[PDB]
């Protein structure tokens, strides 16, 4: 309904799933829509990491060489030959989006295969690894790639974060990165209300203005989280998102809460 509305507005295309774990209550709008991912997929692989390696062994170290480093990497851009705890890859990946963690943290999974097998086993039998950063952010409307729905994509972060394999200590690590995100300001954070706390995992694609945000909210007063996946994007290939976009997509499903 105003959601058409804000995709007439901002010539876009929405893709919404929100779910108060509380009440169980959803909010969905193209829900089963693919969507490229882009680096939203970095909380996902950061929640798998963390129920492999309790906090205490966040300080194991890993090597990195040349190889490793792709594009958009301002934190391990610095660590060519050297190590890096898992802890610090994490924060990496999460607080800069740095494309060299993220990959590096599905090596530690063990691999795009491994991610798929937890995906599989979480019922997920729709968000599509296939290639590491960034290649993954090349999507095509026309591929599956990297690609999720707003509803298995927010099922799974349910099922990963929001209840509930991790530690009490590795779901505050991971979710005070997201809290502590300031990348991630214009978009949902922007869209809530002011006493609601949000943690997020932004993603920008290199095509199609394909912008999303997920979060885990919490609306002044409630402690358990509502889990709010919103995926954008437009029609042509180079086309600019407008984060305000999500940033009302936001306002407008929080009203539903
Ligand atoms: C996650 O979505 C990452 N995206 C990319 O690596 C592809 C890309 C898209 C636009 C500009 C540059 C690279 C990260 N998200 C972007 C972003 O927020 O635009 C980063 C540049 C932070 S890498």
């Amino acid at each position: 309904k105003e959601l058409n509305d804000l995709e007439k507005k901002y010539n876009a295309h929405i893709g919404v799933y929100a779910l108060d774990t509380k009440s169980g209550k959803e909010v969905k709008f193209n829900s089963d829509k693919r969507f490229a991912y882009a680096s939203t997929s970095k909380a996902i692989n950061s929640a798998i990491l963390l129920e492999q390696v309790p906090y205490n062994k966040l300080n194991k170290k890993v090597h990195i060489n040349k190889d490793d480093i792709v594009a958009y990497s301002p934190i391990l851009e610095k660590y060519v030959g050297k190590d890096i705890t898992l802890k610090a890859l994490i924060e990496a990946s999460m607080t800069y989006s740095d494309n060299t963690a993220n990959n590096k943290i599905i090596k530690e999974i063990g691999g795009i295969k491994k991610v798929k097998q937890r995906l599989k086993e979480l019922g997920d039998k729709v968000t599509n690894p296939v290639r590491y950063d960034i290649e993954l952010q090349y999507y095509s409307p026309k591929s599956k790639k990297d690609t999720s729905t707003p509803a298995a994509f927010g099922k799974t972060l349910n099922k990963l974060i929001a209840n509930g394999k991790l530690s009490k200590e590795n779901k505050k690590f991971l979710l005070d990165l997201m809290l502590n995100n300031k990348s991630g300001d214009t978009l949902i954070k922007d869209g809530v209300p002011k006493d609601y706390k949000v943690a997020d995992k932004s993603g920008q694609a290199i095509t199609y203005a394909s912008r999303n945000d997920v979060a885990f909210v919490y609306p002044k007063g409630q402690s358990e989280p509502i889990v709010l996946v919103i995926f954008t994007n437009k029609d042509n290939k180079s086309d600019k998102p407008n984060d305000k976009l999500i940033s009302e997509t936001a306002k407008s499903v929080m009203k539903e809460f």
